[PDB]
């Protein structure tokens, strides 16, 4: 499918709804996001531990659309039949319903594509759009991967009604809520963001994450390698924004913001070697992100300079 990418499951969500919907300033405001996120706790949980944003819910990305559009996303919890109901009264009205799902019952993404035979289904909350209630089924899209699928109910309720590595899901649902939406100039959103990406030393966590790669040199548990490259695809998507961005807006930006994304692919590429045994490299992943680290904090800074 065609889906507004944006740089998360969430992130994907708002802003598809946003499109098919033409709620303003959604989509400007997520391309523009500028973030990254490091915690050891969650590391050694093999929960979400890195990459643009603590998720499921991009809480950030929330502030930033209440501080500048006017926009809050509200969530809804109710038992299983209100939230049905809820649904089919949202499907009659808007056509979409925004929900939490457990990704264990979802099949929007082949690892097999990518050589990988052995990936267990987890209990992962994911951002994905209702679109049909039918007989004993469901339509869901997954903007995030591009993917569609026809659910059973009872495979949705239970999707909806799950423990997961994140927390417990109780049919949670949200609602893009606009009093009136305000409008924000492009550069006005990426000079806040750089900003405060400098002011709160976001570098830092990468600089953290590279120092914590550095330690797992005798960890025979290699899970942490998938999670981080699964959770690091958020700041390549941030990355092609602001590229994406700087073409639709006619931006003046530092000349290695490619590099950068480049830097981060290869990071990726070396985690995922080295989960599947292709590699003993702790060291020069560790090495690869300290580096990247430097570099973002040097960008940024000259991001506000040029910009």
């Amino acid at each position: 499918l065609d889906t507004f990418q944006g740089y998360n499951c969430y992130s994907s969500a708002l802003g598809e709804y946003a499109k098919q919907k033409n709620i303003d300033q959604v989509e400007n405001i997520i391309l523009s996001q500028w973030s990254f996120f490091f915690d050891e706790e969650q590391f050694y949980k093999n929960q979400w531990y890195t990459g643009a944003a603590d998720g499921p819910v991009d809480v950030v990305l929330n502030e930033d659309l209440r501080n500048f559009a006017n926009i809050e996303v509200l969530e809804h919890i109710s038992s299983e039949s209100q939230a049905i109901d809820e649904g089919r009264k949202v499907l009659e009205k808007h056509g979409l319903q925004i929900v939490l799902m457990d990704f264990y019952y979802m099949n929007s993404f082949n690892w097999k594509s990518l050589s990988r035979f052995n990936v267990t289904r987890e209990h992962d909350p994911h951002f994905a759009v209702l679109t049909q209630i039918n007989e004993n089924s469901v339509h869901i899209i997954d903007p995030y991967y591009h993917h569609e699928e026809n659910m059973s109910m009872e495979d949705f309720i239970k999707s909806r009604n799950s423990m997961t590595k994140q927390g417990k899901i109780s049919f949670n649902s949200y609602e893009i809520f606009s009093n009136g939406t305000k409008k924000s100039n492009i550069k006005e959103l990426l000079y806040y963001r750089f900003n405060r990406y400098l002011q709160e030393k976001m570098f830092g966590k990468i600089t953290q994450f590279g120092q914590v790669v550095k330690k797992q040199l005798d960890n025979k548990d290699r899970k942490w390698a998938f999670t981080g490259y699964n959770c690091l695809n958020s700041v390549v998507y941030q990355h092609q924004n602001l590229i994406n961005l700087q073409k639709k807006f006619s931006l003046e930006m530092p000349p290695n913001l490619q590099e950068l994304l480049d830097n981060w692919a290869l990071i990726r590429k070396k985690l995922f070697e080295y989960y599947s045994r292709g590699s003993y490299n702790t060291e020069e992943i560790s090495n690869l992100i300290c580096k990247v680290a430097s570099s973002e904090e040097q960008f940024a800074q000259e991001v506000l300079k040029v910009l």
